[PDB]
């Protein structure tokens, strides 16, 4: 692997290129209000793509996108052959954001891709960034949901609500965001499997494995929008 490093905002170049990549950042940190056409649940991408200093997708084992770049096109099995990046994206609007995929030249999502390209510079195509993605959490057990429901309750609830509808900031965006209900992920998100529930809460969100695969089945009993 090669490492994580996040590029200065400062060093961003004047003219067309800069700006797009700050449009960018805006609408992975502020989906819902840029892109309502596109976004049919509450979540922006930094929800599950968090970063720190305003940035987005900075993060080691929160699925970063630096480095993103260099690993497309790539083989989905969800697909059945390779996708581009672009279609990448399309697939977290429609499943993560309970949305609709943007055109494939749009002018938004070429933003985005400008964004995340800025993060990956200097990383080599085809190399593999230290802590991209989520690494999934697996128990050899299964996941007790009644344990679950009390984690929750200690270590979760105040954030994200007892109805697991999270909490709204002065402006409308989830300062925490919904984890279950109409506002969340729907089912087809890759959040709504076990594995990647247990991984993210676990690297996030201190939890043994244990607690974070239970309270992850604890999450995962409860109703969202179908896709
Ligand atoms: C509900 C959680 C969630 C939200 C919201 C979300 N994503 Fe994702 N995203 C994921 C998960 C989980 C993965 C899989 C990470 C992995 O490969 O381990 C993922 C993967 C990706 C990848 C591929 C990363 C890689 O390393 O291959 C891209 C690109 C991506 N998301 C873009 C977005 C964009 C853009 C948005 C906002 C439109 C978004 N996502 C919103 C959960 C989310
Ligand atoms: C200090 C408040 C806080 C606590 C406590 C907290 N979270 Fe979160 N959670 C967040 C925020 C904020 C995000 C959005 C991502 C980020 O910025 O880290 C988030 C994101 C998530 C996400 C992905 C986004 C979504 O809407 O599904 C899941 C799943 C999640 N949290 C589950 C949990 C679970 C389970 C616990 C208890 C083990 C927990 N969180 C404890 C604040 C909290």
């Amino acid at each position: 692997t090669v490492a994580l490093t996040v590029p200065a905002a400062a060093l961003l170049p004047d003219g067309a290129l800069g700006e797009s990549i700050v449009r960018g950042r805006r609408y992975l940190s502020d989906t819902p209000a840029q892109l309502p056409d596109f976004v049919g649940n509450g979540l922006a991408c930094r929800h599950c793509h968090p970063g720190r200093d305003g940035e987005v997708g900075t993060e080691a084992n929160a699925a970063p996108f630096v480095g993103v770049v260099g690993r497309f096109p790539q083989y989905s099995a969800r697909h059945g052959r390779l996708i581009t990046l672009e279609q990448r994206i399309g697939d977290c609007f429609e499943r993560s954001l309970n949305g609709r995929a943007l055109a494939l030249d749009h002018p938004a999502l070429i933003d985005m891709l400008a964004y995340m390209s800025w993060l990956s510079q200097g990383v080599p195509v085809g190399a593999v960034v230290a802590g991209h993605g989520i690494p999934t959490l697996t128990l050899e057990r299964e996941p007790d949901g009644v344990h679950g429901e009390a984690l929750y309750q200690a270590r979760c609830l105040a954030c994200h609500g007892a109805d697991g509808s999270g909490t709204l900031d002065a402006d409308g965006r989830y300062l925490f965001p919904p984890l279950w209900g109409p506002r969340s992920f729907n089912t087809g998100a890759g959040m709504n499997r076990q594995a990647t529930a247990a991984g993210f809460i676990k690297h996030g969100m201190s939890l043994s494995d244990e607690e974070a695969w239970d309270v992850a089945g604890f999450v995962l009993t409860h109703p969202r929008p179908l896709f």
